[PDB]
């Protein structure tokens, strides 16, 4: 599949893009205001994301620190990121099909559309100020408004059992952007798309 990631905020972000264990493409790059990035991402890749990481310092080996989203360190992503950090998750070339979604589940840092570019199935979103609106508890002095499991560290919050329900917190994120995932058992916001199709993901949509 390719996809192109494009960097419609007034800021700079540090994209990111991983399957846990080995980076996407060239796994990170710097994105300033208008720019964009195309990767190719190999058939049949599970549980891949892309994400945006903010207020980022490189040295020119790569190796630094970002506020949200920082993965070890390293501007070539191998691993997923700290939290906050809104998620555009995929699962490609399943059983003819492709499953995409947007995830709060590990909080919020930068507004994201996630759509395809092909036909065939529909795009989501979630572009709502949660930084701005974000209850104190929640709130990341960093940048960014984490998930309720990362800051109380609770069976509740972080599903541990695979049996929680809805709690305040993640009712916060569904009222603001409903096609996300709010909690681990969330009625599923997952849009099934024709197999090997393409995408854009766009940080600020709206802006
Ligand atoms: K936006």
């Amino acid at each position: 599949a390719t996809f192109e990631i494009v960097n419609r905020c007034s800021y700079t972000v540090w994209a990111a893009a991983s399957k846990g264990d080995a980076a996407l493409d060239a796994g990170g790059r710097q994105l300033n205001s208008g720019e964009s990035w195309t990767i190719n991402v190999e058939p049949g890749t599970k549980g891949g994301k892309i994400w945006a990481r903010t207020d980022c310092y490189f040295d020119d080996s790569g190796s630094g620190i970002c506020k949200t989203g920082d993965c070890g360190g390293l501007l070539r992503c191998k691993r997923f990121g700290r939290p906050p950090t809104t998620l555009a998750e995929f699962s490609l070339n399943q059983y003819g099909k492709d499953y995409i979604d947007i995830s709060n589940i590990k909080g919020f840092n930068v507004p994201m559309d996630f759509s395809p570019t092909t036909r065939g199935c529909r795009g989501v979103r979630c572009a709502a100020d949660i930084v701005g609106q974000c209850p104190a508890k929640l709130k990341a002095p960093g940048g960014g408004c984490n998930d309720a499991c990362t800051v109380f560290q609770t069976s509740e919050y972080c599903c541990t059992t695979g049996k929680c329900g809805p709690t305040e917190y993640s009712r916060f994120f569904k009222r603001l952007c409903p096609d996300a995932f709010s909690y681990v058992l969330d009625k599923p916001t997952t849009v099934t798309c024709p197999g090997s199709s393409n995408y854009r993901v766009t940080f600020c949509p709206t802006a």
